[PDB]
């Protein structure tokens, strides 16, 4: 399939080269997984979703999201025109208050739940789950983020939006799920990416138009918009059966586009999320 006049972010998830903007896939379109979005909530009724998402979990007094960065992330792993995986299935979890906080009791909560709530859902093709937030390092932190790996749940993190070593930063630094830098469309490195060996691959990350509230839309930038990319694509290739949830992200760096970023630290891996899809 062929989505022409794509987000540059898509198109180039697609292609072997930077500056294209049609965005080519398998029309399975992740049909059969589920994506968790640990955020601040999604508009669900929003067209570009479909009927496809749902709030599951709420820490707060609505599952509503009154800040746009949960929508924005669900956008980008499966809405209609801005999303990876256009046929997905997306369940939120408010784990961010809306002004896009959270303690890490409440975040670590919500992993759990997400661990456990997987089982109370049809996902035959298996289970992915989006964490585009982090704070400093914290154990416990990275122990909740291994264990929804471990229970059989693709965990894509976001590396953060400090210039720094990812290694400071939870969940970002826990060795076992998947942790995302952010690149722009000229392929350099984004310039608040964080970056180092903990890091596992790139998406796009600057400038990425996707769904908003109010049914509306708009561009953003951060780790946090390079994180849905890398979800969705693991949701994509597990409904194309060439992955499973804790084999995606080395997957993922098996096949992606290699050393064609710009500004990559000595010692960060210089690997942008590649759907090596065929037409």
């Amino acid at each position: 399939a062929a989505q022409t006049n794509a987000p540059w972010g898509l198109a180039r998830i697609s292609s072997t080269s930077p500056g294209t903007s049609t965005y080519y896939y398998d029309e399975s379109a992740g049909q059969g997984s589920c994506v968790y979005v640990i955020d601040t909530g999604i508009e669900a009724s929003h067209p570009e979703f479909e009927g496809r998402a749902q709030m599951v979990k709420t820490y707060y007094y609505s599952s509503r999201d009154g800040n746009g960065h949960g929508t924005h992330c669900a956008g980008t792993v499966g809405s209609r025109t801005y999303g990876v995986a256009k046929k997905t299935q997306l369940f939120g979890v408010k784990v961010l208050d809306d002004n896009g906080s959270g303690q890490y009791s409440t975040i670590i909560a919500g992993m759990d739940f997400v661990a456990s709530d997987k089982n109370n859902r049809n996902c035959p093709k298996g289970v992915v789950a989006s964490l585009s937030l982090g704070g400093g390092y914290s154990s416990s932190v990275n122990s909740a983020a291994a264990r929804l790996q471990s229970s059989g749940v693709m965990v894509a993190v976001a590396a953060g939006n400090n210039n720094a070593d990812a290694r400071n930063y939870s969940p970002a630094s826990e060795p076992s799920v998947c942790t995302v830098g952010a690149s722009d469309r000229y392929d350099r490195r984004s310039s608040f990416s964080n970056y180092g060996s903990v890091l596992d691959i790139f998406g796009p990350g600057t400038d990425i138009l996707s769904t908003w509230i109010g049914g509306s839309t708009r561009s953003i930038s951060g780790t946090s918009m390079a994180t849905p990319h890398v979800a969705g694509l693991a949701a994509y290739l597990m409904t194309l059966g060439k992955t499973t949830a804790a084999s995606a992200c080395r997957y993922i760096a098996d096949t992606a586009n290699k050393g064609d970023l710009s500004n990559i630290p000595f010692g960060t891996v210089n690997l942008l999320a590649y759907n090596n899809y065929q037409a």
